[PDB]
Protein backbone atom coordinates (compact mmCIF):
# COMPACT_ATOMS: atom_id res chain seq x y z
CA UNK A 1 0.00 0.00 0.00
CA UNK A 2 0.92 3.36 -0.95
CA UNK A 3 -0.05 5.79 2.23
CA UNK A 4 -1.00 9.10 1.44
CA UNK A 5 0.48 11.73 3.62
CA UNK A 6 -2.40 12.69 6.03
CA UNK A 7 -3.75 8.92 5.18
CA UNK A 8 -0.67 7.97 7.13
CA UNK A 9 -0.59 10.94 9.70
CA UNK A 10 -4.21 9.54 10.66
CA UNK A 11 -2.93 5.84 10.96
CA UNK A 12 0.11 6.88 13.53
CA UNK A 13 -1.66 9.38 15.46
CA UNK A 14 -4.51 6.38 15.66
CA UNK A 15 -1.73 3.89 16.67
CA UNK A 16 -0.05 6.21 19.24
CA UNK A 17 3.43 7.94 17.58
CA UNK A 18 2.13 11.22 17.86
CA UNK A 19 4.89 12.29 20.22
CA UNK A 20 5.71 9.16 21.58
CA UNK A 21 9.20 9.53 23.17
CA UNK A 22 8.57 13.27 22.83
CA UNK A 23 8.82 13.18 18.51
CA UNK A 24 5.66 14.83 17.17
CA UNK A 25 3.74 13.43 14.53
CA UNK A 26 5.57 15.46 11.37
CA UNK A 27 8.80 13.57 12.84
CA UNK A 28 7.51 9.99 11.89
CA UNK A 29 5.84 11.04 8.30
CA UNK A 30 8.97 12.87 7.67
CA UNK A 31 10.88 9.47 8.73
CA UNK A 32 8.14 7.49 6.20
CA UNK A 33 8.97 9.76 3.55
CA UNK A 34 12.52 9.56 2.93
CA UNK A 35 12.63 5.66 4.55
CA UNK A 36 9.86 4.18 2.14
CA UNK A 37 8.24 7.14 0.21
CA UNK A 38 5.08 5.58 2.18
CA UNK A 39 5.29 2.38 0.80
CA UNK A 40 4.55 -0.59 2.90
CA UNK A 41 5.94 -2.73 0.65
CA UNK A 42 9.48 -1.21 0.30
CA UNK A 43 12.85 -3.49 0.89
CA UNK A 44 15.74 -2.83 0.74
CA UNK A 45 19.35 -4.66 1.25
CA UNK A 46 21.99 -3.63 3.20
CA UNK A 47 25.87 -4.40 2.57
CA UNK A 48 25.63 -6.06 5.97
CA UNK A 49 23.38 -8.76 4.42
CA UNK A 50 20.62 -7.67 6.56
CA UNK A 51 17.42 -6.04 5.43
CA UNK A 52 14.79 -3.16 5.71
CA UNK A 53 11.20 -4.09 5.73
CA UNK A 54 8.49 -1.45 5.00
CA UNK A 55 6.99 1.92 5.87
CA UNK A 56 9.86 2.58 8.31
CA UNK A 57 12.94 0.25 6.71
CA UNK A 58 12.76 -1.75 9.95
CA UNK A 59 15.97 -3.92 9.95
CA UNK A 60 16.64 -7.60 10.59
CA UNK A 61 19.41 -7.71 12.59
CA UNK A 62 17.94 -7.01 15.57
CA UNK A 63 14.08 -6.61 15.29
CA UNK A 64 12.51 -8.65 12.83
CA UNK A 65 12.92 -12.48 11.80
CA UNK A 66 13.54 -12.93 7.65
CA UNK A 67 15.44 -16.41 8.20
CA UNK A 68 18.64 -15.26 5.88
CA UNK A 69 20.18 -12.76 8.28
CA UNK A 70 22.81 -14.22 10.10
CA UNK A 71 23.45 -13.97 13.78
CA UNK A 72 20.59 -11.58 13.85
CA UNK A 73 17.94 -11.24 16.54
CA UNK A 74 14.08 -10.94 16.63
CA UNK A 75 13.31 -8.17 19.23
CA UNK A 76 9.84 -7.12 17.69
CA UNK A 77 8.89 -11.00 17.70
CA UNK A 78 7.52 -10.75 14.36
CA UNK A 79 8.34 -11.74 10.40
CA UNK A 80 10.10 -9.34 8.81
CA UNK A 81 6.76 -9.84 6.10
CA UNK A 82 4.44 -8.62 8.51
CA UNK A 83 6.13 -4.82 8.80
CA UNK A 84 4.73 -4.71 4.81
CA UNK A 85 1.33 -5.30 5.38
CA UNK A 86 -0.92 -2.60 3.98
CA UNK A 87 -1.92 -2.62 8.46
CA UNK A 88 0.67 -0.55 9.67
CA UNK A 89 0.23 -2.17 13.15
CA UNK A 90 3.44 -4.29 13.32
CA UNK A 91 5.34 -1.63 11.73
CA UNK A 92 4.26 0.96 15.03
CA UNK A 93 4.56 -1.21 17.86
CA UNK A 94 7.93 -2.42 16.40
CA UNK A 95 9.22 1.41 15.74
CA UNK A 96 7.74 1.86 19.27
CA UNK A 97 10.56 -0.49 20.53
CA UNK A 98 13.68 1.12 18.35
CA UNK A 99 12.72 4.52 19.57
CA UNK A 100 12.78 3.36 22.74
CA UNK A 101 16.47 1.77 22.54
CA UNK A 102 18.38 4.87 23.47
CA UNK A 103 19.42 6.96 20.75
CA UNK A 104 15.70 8.01 20.19
CA UNK A 105 14.71 8.57 16.15
CA UNK A 106 18.82 8.76 15.12
CA UNK A 107 18.14 5.09 14.91
CA UNK A 108 16.45 5.71 11.49
CA UNK A 109 19.85 7.10 9.27
CA UNK A 110 17.19 8.78 6.69
CA UNK A 111 15.73 10.83 10.04
CA UNK A 112 19.04 11.67 10.96
CA UNK A 113 19.90 13.22 7.49
CA UNK A 114 16.78 14.51 6.34
CA UNK A 115 14.03 15.19 9.05
CA UNK A 116 16.18 16.20 12.24
CA UNK A 117 16.48 20.04 12.61
CA UNK A 118 13.92 20.51 10.07
CA UNK A 119 10.24 21.96 9.65
CA UNK A 120 8.45 18.60 10.18
CA UNK A 121 5.35 20.15 11.34
CA UNK A 122 4.86 20.71 7.09
CA UNK A 123 4.54 16.98 6.67
CA UNK A 124 1.40 17.38 8.43
CA UNK A 125 0.29 20.78 7.83
CA UNK A 126 -3.06 20.72 5.91
CA UNK A 127 -3.93 17.31 7.74
CA UNK A 128 -7.31 17.08 9.86
CA UNK A 129 -5.76 15.44 12.90
CL1 LIG B 1 15.20 11.22 22.42
NA1 LIG C 1 16.59 -10.98 12.55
Amino acid sequence: KVFGRCELAAAMKRHGLDNYRGYSLGNWVCAAKFESNFNTQATNRNTDGSTDYGILQINSRWWCNDGRTPGSRNLCNIPCSALLSSDITASVNCAKKIVSDGNGMNAWVAWRNRCKGTDVQAWIRGCRL
